[PDB]
DNA sequence: AAAAAAAAAAAACCCCCCCC
DNA sequence: AAAAAAAAAA
DNA sequence: TTTTTTTTTTTT
RNA sequence: UUUUUUUUUUUU
């Protein structure tokens, strides 16, 4: 049994005081000229973990210190009665017994109270216990039954714990000595090597800032590696830790020697869903590693990624910042056009399937690489360190078995990991592009030969008779130094041939496995056919989508969770789906996923508030509903950004099929119109995006043509007839937009800089330039403001967001008009609201409370989400109208919610206890139902409690909507109480107490005031609060 | 000629909280 | 410019 | 009474 | 029960 360090252990007051004092006196006792630095720090760790021992003991002594002293003095007078009965012996322990019990259940309540409390606090937003309500339960790593090496099902722990270690002990002990190989290769292929700034910015000195943000970045209720010590432990003890790890850190950037603790890793090993859980190889491992060791592999992993755009080409995007998964989807789908549209069929794409990539990479390889492309001194000594005794042991069923050596492979669950087996990875992607033997595909001017994501390969190649043959040996090459080790008959491919015979002599030569129809890359069904992308990618999306709906039918949330559900499960899919193949969809995909969504929504019930409603901006109700149409609108514009940035890095831009026009796409965003062409007439992706931008430019009356965005080296210029050194000339004196030159009077007079520029440009396209900036024209339509479209798709060089900012940009645009819920209900009470009483209405919905349920509750009263005598009356075509629980009048919503006669008397006792508060409110319905409140009463301090009490009689008035018997005003106290406990867990967990107590202080004294003495103790009511 | 928006007509299902 | 959640891919 | 769907009209 | 990249949602 191993100790991990609980999170609840660290927020104690005492205990953080004490392990603060704790650490402070060791760092300032054991620090001395004799002990090494590492040593120092594992001393550290085990001094810390004995004093988290130390203080976990002693505070649960303290919790139940009465319980020990009860259960002694229970004890002793229990010795005492069988030894000699006595009446008042017999009392006394009928006393203790009692008192006892009384102490275990309100121990009870308060972890079931707490537990709750958290439940609400995230009761139906998209957080952990919602997604653990659509997730199946998780599948428990109790292994107990394995198939052995002889081919035998044992159940004996033993045996499955020997079976285990010794398979994972082979996978990691494969460790080549071929250094000479390895030589050989990497001096064989050309490698970028980093240039001396570069370098100098790797070997830099650690500093104490860096700590401090990479210790900030850490994620939280993370489990912990085999010390125990969770990423809690350092975010809180930082001010502290952090010039002891610089110490530390430093001393392994002079020695290059680690502590024992950063090499030992936690092996927990997942069933595969799916598979059988008998066998060996269908269990998936990760590592945890211990939490300094982390962060230093992150120091490590940022350094290094800070140059892996140098170090790593563009056609690797797994774990490279900035690169997008789709990027290579759609440059594949568009190679596989150029395929489909070729006259002569002689292609292969051929999906490389690594075997256990990250488990097989040889770390003498790794450091080799590294060492070949420039990286020397400190960060290659610390990396050499961290591989240079890497150790793991497996936590099978909970038991820590015995640690076996990691010769070979690249430790997992390590944030240097990715950006290393990348840099590794790209010595095969070189060696594949510079070999001149294996021939890619050539899209225009562009020539494709392979696509990575991580391990995740793609091939293409033409001519497969010799280039896959060759590609295989390098393969085979690379693999027989690295590791990486290919397993050939799962490597599906697409094989286009235009002779049957051609294709069979392919196949017999090539071990590849062929797909006829799809292939999975990434989660997207690759086709062989473009025209099938929809067939096989999206209406297989409608139907997962529909059954997980149906797999979700009876699921125990409300129409605001089954939204969050959407947005959490579905959303992403269909997020994902649209940047992979932003092709054009039919209405139909929309219209069914809208009605499946729909239909799960509101239970396979109508809508009882509307779509449209729903479908706005948070203003509209504060829960709103994804609109898939403005999602897939936004995901389609998105590639005029990267149209308008016209990077070097994103060749999937330039992978598109085209006859005419072959440099549009940087030419077409903020610039002028083509001249009457007909370009794009096969284009599968942009051509759509293209007509969305032109859709949506219009539907803002803006002229996209010419902006303030409009690039020096656009088409307005070109048309000039300016001379391509003019063009740079400006690019590198002024600026990127024709703004930076200036139109009008501005034309080159802005700075000195401009003076400089004209110096330097020809005279003839000086003349040209003025003649066109200094238009009327050019300068209306360039010295405007630009709107938020034009600033989301020209002024962010990052893409980071973009769908989020282009999806709320189109939602403001397609702001469709609205029934007004809170109108209605003016009617209703023959009243007119303000548009400040119709805000005042919105942020009350918005901002009611804290918990989900609370604020569900508060938008169900407002938006008219409750159903009425009158409503099922006309539905069902009867006069029966009248008001339900029975008041012989006309059953409106007014009339049940407030106007109704058995409903009355709750509204009563809420404004007693009004009254109880000193706030002389006015018995007027819009203050509870709606939110709404008189100018006379803007004053906001006692607000939060008229809002809970409200909230509660709401809650009270809905439980009995058409129950005979009149909302109960016990009932009401319960479930304020429920609201206040809830609130009460929420604000000590999340240090709101003071708060709290503010605003439910009066309240809780109200409460306690008016409850009998059997009321409290039979309800659980009782002070929570005191003078703090 | 095609797409988008607005208007009109038809249809539904007497509680509503609760439920991790 | 921070904190938290979830999902997608590997 | 409210929402959704279909049809018609208007605009590009 | 990890790590990296990207994405969305919510709270200022
Ligand atoms: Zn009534």
């Amino acid at each position: 049994t191993t100790w991990k360090l609980n999170n609840l252990l660290l927020n104690d007051y005492w205990v953080h005081n004490e392990m603060k004092a704790e650490i402070k006196m060791f760092f300032e006792t054991n620090e001395n000229k004799d002990t090494t630095y590492q040593n120092l720090w594992d001393a550290f760790k085990a001094v810390c973990r004995g004093k988290f021992i130390a203080l976990n003991a002693y505070k649960r002594k303290q919790e139940r210190s009465k319980i020990d002293t009860l259960t002694s003095q229970l004890k002793e007078l229990e010795k005492q009665e069988q030894t000699h009965s006595k009446a008042s012996r017999r009392q006394e322990i009928t006393k203790i017994r009692a008192e006892l019990k009384e102490i275990e259940t309100q121990k009870t309540l308060q972890k079931i109270n707490e537990s709750r409390s958290w439940f609400f606090e995230r009761i139906n937003k998209i957080d952990r216990p919602l997604a653990r309500l659509i997730k199946k339960k998780r599948e428990k790593n109790q292994i107990d039954t394995i198939k052995n090496d002889k081919g035998d099902i044992t159940t004996d722990p033993t045996e499955i714990q020997t079976t285990i270690r010794e398979y994972y002990k082979h996978l990691y002990a494969n460790k080549l000595e071929n250094l000479e190989e390895m030589d050989t290769f990497l001096d064989t292929y050309t490698l970028p090597r980093l240039n001396q700034e570069e370098v100098e910015s790797l070997n830099r000195p650690i500093t104490g800032s860096e700590i401090v943000a990479i210790i900030n970045s850490l994620p939280t209720k993370k489990s912990p590696g085999p010390d125990g010590f969770t990423a809690e432990f350092y975010q809180r003890y930082k001010e502290e830790l952090v010039p002891f790890l610089l110490k530390l850190f430093q001393s392994i950037e002079k020695e290059g020697i680690l502590p024992n603790s950063f090499y030992e890793a936690s092996i927990i090993l997942i069933p595969k869903p799916g598979r059988d859980t008998t066998k060996k190889e269908n269990f998936r491992p990760i590592s945890l590693m211990n939490i300094d060791a982390k962060i230093l592999n992150k120091i490590l992993a940022n350094r290094i990624q800070q140059h892996i755009k140098k170090l790593i080409h563009h056609d690797q995007v797994g774990f490279i910042p900035g690169m997008q998964g789709w990027f290579n989807i759609r440059k594949s789908i568009n190679v596989i056009q150029h395929i489909n549209r070729a006259k002569d069929k002689n292609h292969m794409i051929i999906s490389i399937d690594a075997e256990k990539a990250f488990d097989k990479i040889q770390q003498p390889f790794m450091l080799k690489t590294l060492n070949k492309l420039g990286i020397d001194g400190t960060y290659f000594k610390i990396i050499r360190a961290i591989y240079d005794k890497p150790t793991a042991n497996i936590i099978l069923n909970g038991q820590k078995l015995e640690a076996f050596p990691l010769k070979t492979g690249t430790r997992q669950g390590c944030p240097l990991s990715p950006l290393l087996f990348n840099i590794v990875l790209e010595v095969l992607a070189r060696a594949i592009r510079q070999e001149k033997e294996i021939k890619g595909i050539q899209l225009g001017k562009e020539e494709v030969k392979l696509s990575l994501f991580a391990d995740d390969m793609i091939v293409y190649l033409e001519n497969p008779i010799v280039s896959a043959q060759n590609l295989l040996k390098l393969i085979s090459n690379f693999s027989k130094v690295s590791g990486y080790k290919i397993n050939v008959q799962k490597s599906q491919a697409f094989l286009y041939t235009n002779n049957r015979q051609t294709e069979s002599q392919i196949m017999g030569e090539l071990p590849f496995t062929i797909a006829s129809k799809r292939i999975k890359y990434l989660g997207i069904q690759l086709t062989r056919d473009v025209k099938d992308l929809f067939k096989e990618n999206y209406k297989p999306l409608l139907k997962e989508i529909k059954e997980e709906t149906n797999k979700w039918k009876n699921i125990p949330c409300s129409w605001v969770g089954r939204i969050n559900i959407v947005k959490m499960a579905i959303l992403p899919k269909v997020i994902y789906r649209f940047n992979a193949i932003p092709i054009k969809l039919p209405m139909t995909f929309f219209t069914e996923l809208e009605k499946t969504t729909l239909k799960f929504i509101w239970n396979q019930k109508r809508a009882r508030i509307a779509k449209s409603i729903l479908s706005q901006k948070n203003k509209a109700g504060g829960i709103t509903l994804p609109d898939f149409k403005l999602y897939y609108k936004a995901t389609v514009t998105k590639t005029a950004w990267y149209w308008y940035q016209n990077r070097d890095i994103d060749q999937w831009n330039r992978t598109e099929p085209s006859e005419i026009m072959p440099h549009i796409y940087n030419y077409l965003i903020f610039d002028k119109p083509e001249k009457n062409k007909q370009w794009g007439k096969d284009s599968l992706f942009n051509k759509w995006c293209w007509e969305n931008w032109l859709a949506i430019c219009r539907k803002l009356k803006l002229d996209p043509f010419l902006t303030p965005y409009t690039k020096i080296n656009s088409r307005w210029i070109k048309d000039l007839n300016v001379k391509p050194k003019t063009i740079k000339t400006l690019e590198e004196n002024l600026g990127i937009t024709i703004q930076d030159i200036g139109v009008g009077k501005d034309f080159m007079s802005k700075t000195p800089k401009a003076m400089a520029t004209k110096d330097k440009i020809d005279k003839w396209d000086l003349i040209k330039l003025k003649s066109f900036c200094t238009a009327k024209e050019t300068t209306i339509r360039v010295n405007r403001q630009p709107t938020t479209w034009e600033k989301i798709f020209a002024t962010y060089s990052s893409d980071k967001g973009l769908i989020s900012r282009i999806y709320n940009e189109l939602k403001q645009i397609y702001k469709k008009k609205t029934n007004n819920p809170i109108k209605k209900w003016a009617k209703d009470m023959n009243r007119h609201f303000s548009k400040e009483d119709i805000y005042a209405a919105k942020k009350h919905m918005k901002k009611c409370s804290s918990s989900l349920a609370i604020r569900e509750m508060q938008i169900k009263t407002t938006m008219r989400y409750h159903l009425t005598p009158v409503r099922m009356a006309i539905i069902k075509k009867s006069g029966n109208n009248r008001c339900w629980r029975g008041c012989g009048e006309i059953g409106t919503l007014l009339h049940c919610w407030w106007d109704c006669k058995l409903v009355q008397p709750l509204w009563k006792s809420v404004w007693r206890f009004l009254r109880d508060l000193e706030l002389e409110i006015p018995f007027d319905p819009a203050i509870p139902l709606l939110g709404i409140y008189p100018n006379e009463y803007k004053s906001c301090c006692y607000k939060d409690t008229c809002t809970r009490m409200f909230i509660a009689a709401l809650f009270t008035i809905a439980k009995t909507w058409n129950q005979p018997k009149c909302p109960t005003m016990i009932d009401w106290i319960k479930k304020m109480w429920h609201i206040y406990t809830m609130e009460y867990y929420a604000a000590i967990k999340n240090d709101e107490f003071i708060s709290f107590v503010g605003t439910w202080m009066k309240l809780e004294t109200i409460i306690l005031s008016k409850l009998s003495q059997e009321q409290k103790t039979k309800h659980r009511i009782f002070s929570l609060i005191g003078g703090n």
